[PDB]
């Protein structure tokens, strides 16, 4: 839990 990527909601989540 270090990076993020893009919702299409237009939030964040962590993938990384």
């Amino acid at each position: 839990r270090h990076y993020y990527k893009f919702n299409s909601t237009g939030r964040h989540y962590h993938y990384y």
